[PDB]
């Protein structure tokens, strides 16, 4: 009962997605927020499961209005986590990982500074191009380009809490899952899950 | 290859003792302190095990000359972590557990202020007093006293980073297994473990 919020951050490529939605199969009481994004809807993509796929005149009206908690320019399209979902997740007791690049990062924490931060890594360069180029579903031009965009994200990791390498999956879960639990054993968390036994002593 | 301290603290009666034995059983590259007391060895304690047991003429000479990282006196006797040993240990690699109390606690986080503390707490008041009498080792005179000692220790439970319920044995040691793993994942430790894997990127 008392939530907080988990930023997730990792080059494109590094098996992010994949590790974040078993990590919500493994615990109780976590969310994934989904975010609004401008970026086109792909084949595969489901609309509120992968995103919300909006256009550029929808995202720039929440970006006036105020409707993101957190919003970035990546690769020239729009990404944002909306705010009051967000804040209904936390209300609840229910933590909240957020799938967010540096600059959301960075937003987040000066807006919630209790919120942790986890950088995944790739065991290496080339492991990304493999997982890139094997998406079918993403132009195999644009590689060079998000590489590169790859290596400027990774160079960001000195801003995080902790560092997570996806060399193996189960292994890489399982330290996530040593974050969170982690966390929810802080005093300060602990002063309200246990407010009935710290009374009787 | 950034090894860390980690202080266990817990009022008498806890079951402190037991978790932080089967800890070092389930992970690797930590090591308890076994710390010098002259607390008199009672039956069953094995020197070198439970204590470096010594008399107050030695534990004073260790104090003079500041062969303490940490000392304190408890119940009008005295308890100190070897400052050489702990440091031997560091330089290897290896993280140290510290089974202290608040006082020493205090004296670590000023000294060593990477230092994680984490504080067991029993389910109930009735749990410390069951199984202190049930240790016959012990004079069931003091009992009055100790659990007022245990009243006192509970109240600095607020200086702690974690705190820990041993309601269940397995939890309490997995919930130990979950703060140290989650520390061994922070960016300042990764950075000197990830050293090779972050040059090539
Ligand atoms: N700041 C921010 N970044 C996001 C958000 N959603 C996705 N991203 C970032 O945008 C990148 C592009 O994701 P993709 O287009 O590959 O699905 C992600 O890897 C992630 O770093 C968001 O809501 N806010
Ligand atoms: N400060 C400090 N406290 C210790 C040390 N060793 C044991 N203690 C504290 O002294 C208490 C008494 O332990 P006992 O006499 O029951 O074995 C422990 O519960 C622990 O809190 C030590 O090396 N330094």
């Amino acid at each position: 009962n008392k939530a907080n919020l988990f930023i997730i951050s990792a080059p494109s490529g590094a098996g992010k997605t994949s590790l974040v939605r078993a990590l919500v199969k493994a615990l109780a009481e976590i969310k994934i927020s989904i975010s609004h994004t401008t970026r086109p809807k792909r084949p595969g993509d489901q609309e509120g499961v992968d995103y919300f796929f909006i256009d550029e005149t929808r995202f720039q009206a929440m970006v006036k209005e105020g409707a993101f908690l957190e919003h970035a320019t990546i690769y020239e399209r729009h990404y944002g986590t909306e705010k009051d979902w967000v804040l209904r997740q936390l209300k609840a007791g229910r933590d909240v990982l957020l799938e967010i690049d540096w600059q959301g990062a960075r937003q987040i924490r000066e807006l919630f500074p209790p919120a942790l931060s986890i950088f995944i890594l790739p065991p290496s360069i080339e492991a990304l191009r493999e997982r890139l180029i094997k998406r079918r579903q993403d132009d195999t031009a644009i590689i060079e380009q998000r590489l590169a965009l790859a290596r400027e994200e990774m160079a960001h990791y000195k801003e995080f809490d902790y560092l997570v390498v996806n060399d193996n999956f189960d292994q890489a879960v399982q330290n996530l899952i040593h974050i969170i639990s982690a966390e929810r054993l802080q005093r300060d968390v602990q002063e309200k899950k246990l407010s009935r036994l710290l009374a009787e002593l």
